[PDB]
């Protein structure tokens, strides 16, 4: 037998719109350090893969490494009678320094991803304070005769 119910479309279903789409003032270019003034670069080697409980966690912190930076900024004199220039002021600076891009671009980081970067930043400071400063304040120079 046969019937109705067939139907047919030009191609797609569509809508109206205006369509238009010119913009302007949403783009920026620049190694902005922003306000930081000439703070130190740390050491370009892979962090540690950090464990929480159980590799299902750590899964996911994996996916994420491409958020979050892999060096620290610290502050390039121990004006304190300890190397407390070191850990304590890093974990602010390169944090400080990261969240201005949510305002200038808006990169949508959840609760969740600072929480995990804010473990990560203390083990890759713990890093370099063994590599950077044994090299330059460490191997103390002294003049040729």
């Amino acid at each position: 037998g046969q019937g109705g119910g067939t139907h047919s479309q030009w191609n797609k279903p569509s809508k109206p719109k205006t369509n238009m789409k010119h913009m302007a003032g949403a783009a920026a270019a620049g190694a902005v350090v922003g306000g930081l003034g000439g703070y130190m670069l740390g050491s370009a080697m892979s962090r540690p893969i950090i464990h929480f409980g159980s590799d299902y966690e750590d899964r996911y912190y994996r996916e994420n490494m491409h958020r979050y930076p892999n060096q620290v900024y610290y502050r390039p004199m121990d004006e304190y009678s300890n190397q407390n220039n070191f850990v304590h002021d890093c974990v602010n600076i390169t944090i400080k320094q990261h969240t201005v891009t949510t305002t200038t671009k808006g990169e949508n980081f959840t609760e969740t991803d600072v929480k995990m970067m804010e473990r990560v930043v203390e083990q890759m400071c713990i890093t370099q304070y063994e590599r950077e400063s044994q090299a330059y304040y460490g191997g103390h120079h002294h003049h040729h005769h």
